[PDB]
């Protein structure tokens, strides 16, 4: 197993703590962005980006399709419920990642009136998953991580990466006290905090790239 990723990317990170949640060995690979690799193209020649998973020469590309395709080939430590309701659950609210990346990006990009405009609608998007995902949940998973948990870690120490760059807090404990609990305890589990990036150099990338 080889996993060609980006060292600050949470979309990277993501298939870190689930192979890790696994217990697959594999091989990283830090790809330039500006100037991928040959294999890299090769192995993900639609979209030409990180992360790309390959299993005996064979790649599999997109965060969310590698994820699943380690439940289905790691089926030990299931990472997604039993029940097809559940599981269903499990994918909507995976859907609705779609919908806070965008307004992650809009806040990422914002500065002044929009960012005010952005960082509100992030917190809108953030009390829906709240209080109809998490809900009174310790995670997504209920008890323990699933795919939902790995897909939204982003929000604990990316999230605050950008925030403190932005100067501007969304996710916090008292407008969101139980997501906020959520993301804590996530962002100390090992198995994240481990595989997740020094927050010092986690924020300086943010700058940089604002």
């Amino acid at each position: 197993v080889k996993l060609y990723g980006f060292w600050p990317s949470p979309f990277s990170h993501r298939i870190i703590w689930a192979l890790k949640l696994k217990g697959v060995e594999y091989e990283y690979i830090e790809e330039d962005l500006s100037n991928k690799s040959e294999s890299l193209l090769k192995y993900n020649p639609v979209y030409k980006k990180i992360p790309v998973l390959v299993h005996g020469d064979k790649p599999i590309a997109e965060s969310l399709v590698i994820l699943e395709y380690i439940e289905e080939t790691w089926p030990e430590n299931p990472l997604l419920p039993k029940d097809p309701y559940e599981r269903a659950m499990a994918r909507f609210w995976i859907q609705y990642g779609v919908d806070t990346v965008a307004a992650l990006r809009a806040f990422y990009l914002g500065s002044g009136e929009e960012l005010e405009k952005a960082a509100k609608e992030l917190s809108e998007c953030l009390k829906i998953l709240e209080e109809q995902g998490l809900g009174d949940k310790k995670f997504f998973g209920g008890e323990s991580m699933n795919l939902v948990d790995i897909s939204y870690g982003a929000l604990g120490y990316w999230l605050a990466a950008v925030e403190e760059a932005k100067g501007v807090t969304v996710l916090k404990p008292s407008t969101l006290p139980r997501l906020h609990a959520w993301a804590k305890n996530l962002d100390e589990l090992p198995v994240v905090k481990e595989n997740i990036p020094a927050s010092d150099k986690m924020l300086a990338y943010v700058t940089a790239a604002m």
